């Protein structure tokens, strides 16, 4: 049987991995529009910030290694169209320009996304960058050592915009983060966490310009000024980290798209077309916190979906278990993680929640290594079942969030987490740990 896999990023790659496990006898074709197989964009900041020196080491598979395993790898080859009834696709070698058609029995696509760009005047000036993949990683890195970047404005205050801000701020530059949102990281954290992160960012000389609409880019030849509705900001570099467009317009009319380009798929990753499967940033995923489907553009998601697309190749047997949308990141000295519903996700779903925050030393009083840790536990007002949590400390407590991910999944309640057995040892935590204490507080709040 022959199986074509589009994309060598997370969903693409994991579909050929599981093809090699469940279907090791199938003719597999792995296509990649670009020159490099499997770059880890999620490694960009360690490279940018200097901890990883070789940008080609920031990857997790090579074409060659897959070819060692029987996989037909065509990089620099772009699938230009899918003909689903005809069971064929059209590909175009981008280095020679040759067009060709390939037949498939099953096709699995993970075309992913592309940075959203602001269609504002000046949008064509030099030095207005994006942050995704290897060429942007290299170009961005050279700017961190350029003697002429003095001020850089990153537009967008989410995971990526803050990673960029931190990288160029540590690089020695003057960074300003501009965004219409009024809190940095609001998609990930609630106000009681992002105020601490705004002060930590500001101490590292970043200006957080929230509540501002970027109007226009000004400059002569190369960008010189980013001007917003309430201010004009100097800029020798702009990094645009505002959103991701689905890379699906080429599928308009071939497969069924959601009003925002996202490919419609079911629990077994099937598209509206027979024998075409779609996975990764360009799809929705089962969000178990509120029993719904939501787009959560994360590595972890595309990888589990890439594997499930393969499991359901012949027949719909393993429905996707769903995810909670867990994330973790360190912003200068603070390491935070969160999973499930927070203020913004609850607003976006129109889901009413109740919650508590406990900010205290996560180690007992007598232990000299004690530090504040912040934990917020969000639950359902009627069932008190766990809907999400956020934690943050200069001590890395991030692994605690995986527990919360499984409690939400398992529909546990604040009473369950209140007396859940979590180990205590005084060099490691307090007798009722971080999770038990917030839940004990929620219980008390619901007495
Ligand atoms: C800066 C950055 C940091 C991130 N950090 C994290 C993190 O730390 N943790 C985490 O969970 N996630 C992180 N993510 C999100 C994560 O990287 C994405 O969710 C992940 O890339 C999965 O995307 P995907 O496999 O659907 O495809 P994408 O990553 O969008 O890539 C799709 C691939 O398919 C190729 N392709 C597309 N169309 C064609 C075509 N027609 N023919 C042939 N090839 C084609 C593209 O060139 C590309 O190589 C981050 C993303 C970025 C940009």
């Amino acid at each position: 049987m022959k199986v074509i896999v589009l994309g060598s990023s997370h969903g693409g790659y994991e579909a050929v991995e599981e093809l090699l496990n469940l279907h090791p006898d199938a003719e597999i074709q792995w296509y990649e529009k670009g020159d490099f197989i499997s770059f880890l964009s999620c490694g960009m900041q360690l490279y940018l910030e200097g901890k990883v020196k070789d940008v080609n080491s920031v990857r997790y598979m090579t074409g060659e290694k897959m070819e060692s395993r029987g996989v037909n790898v065509f990089s620099n080859t772009e699938i230009t169209a899918i003909q689903p009834k005809e069971h064929q696709v059209t590909v175009k070698d981008l280095v020679s320009g040759e067009e060709r058609v390939e037949n498939y029995d099953k096709l699995i696509i993970s075309p992913g996304a592309v940075p959203f760009e602001l269609d504002i005047p000046g949008k064509d000036l030099d030095n207005i960058y994006l942050m995704r993949g290897r060429q942007w990683a290299i170009k961005l890195k050279q700017k961190t050592v350029d003697p002429e970047v003095n001020n850089v404005v990153v537009i967008g205050s989410g995971y990526i915009g803050i990673e960029a801000a931190e990288a160029f701020a540590k690089a020695g530059k003057k960074v300003t983060v501009i965004d219409i949102l009024d809190r940095p990281l609001g998609v990930y954290l609630d106000k009681e966490f992002t105020d601490v992160l705004t002060e930590e960012m500001e101490a590292n000389n970043i200006t957080i310009a929230t509540g501002e609409t970027v109007e226009r880019y000004e400059g002569d030849g190369r960008v010189q000024k980013v001007v917003t509705d309430k201010n004009a900001y100097d800029a020798d570099l702009v990094v645009v980290a505002v959103g991701v467009r689905p890379n699906t317009a080429w599928l308009k009319g071939t497969l069924e798209l959601h009003p925002n380009g996202l490919i419609k798929t079911d629990e077994y990753m099937r598209t509206s077309e027979p024998d075409v499967f779609a996975v990764g940033d360009a799809t929705l995923i089962k969000y178990n916190p509120a029993d719904t489907e939501v787009n959560i553009a994360l590595a972890t998601n595309a990888r589990k979906q890439g594997r499930f697309a393969v499991k359901n190749l012949e027949e719909p047997v393993k429905p996707f278990p769903g995810v909670q949308g867990s994330s973790g990141l360190a912003v200068f000295d603070y390491k935070f993680a969160s999973t499930g519903i927070n203020e913004v996700m609850a607003q976006k779903l129109g889901k009413e929640t109740k919650a508590v925050t406990v900010v205290e030393d996560y180690l007992m009083d007598f232990n000299p290594d004690k530090q504040k840790a912040w934990f917020k536990l969000v639950y359902d007002p009627e069932t008190t079942q766990i809907l999400g949590a956020q934690l943050m400390s200069k001590a890395d407590l991030t692994a605690n969030i995986n527990a919360i991910s499984l409690a939400i999944q398992a529909k546990m309640t604040i009473e369950d987490l209140a007396y859940a057995d979590f180990f205590f040892q005084p060099a490691f935590d307090k007798p009722w740990n971080i999770i038990n204490t917030a839940a004990l507080e929620a219980v008390k709040q619901e007495r």
